[PDB]
């Protein structure tokens, strides 16, 4: 039951990582928006949030299929984080 759902969410959670990754892919690292880093930056956090959800998780997970994907989400949320930050770094030119 309960293993299913924090499948189903981190599910939802890698929905969210390619939404990032879209957009973080589209949009040009020197040349973004302060709007489309404001929308970056929010979704972002939200990314964060859903990290930490992850690392919760991943001890307290004795399955392994579970836990395999809580380590997978980890790592796409940790690759949208460093590309969000080269964005940052770019724009503002600190890279």
């Amino acid at each position: 039951e309960q293993i299913g759902k924090l499948r189903s969410e981190l599910e939802m959670v890698s929905g969210n990582v390619r939404v990032m990754s879209e957009m973080l892919t589209e949009l040009v690292p020197t040349q973004a928006e302060p709007a489309d880093l404001e929308l970056l930056q929010e979704l972002n956090r939200t990314c964060r949030a859903m990290q930490q959800r992850v690392l919760e998780l991943i001890p307290q997970i004795a399955n392994e299929q579970l836990t395999e994907e809580l380590l997978i989400v980890n790592d796409n949320l940790n690759n949208v984080f460093l590309r969000h930050e080269r964005f940052e770094r770019f724009r503002t030119g600190q890279t």
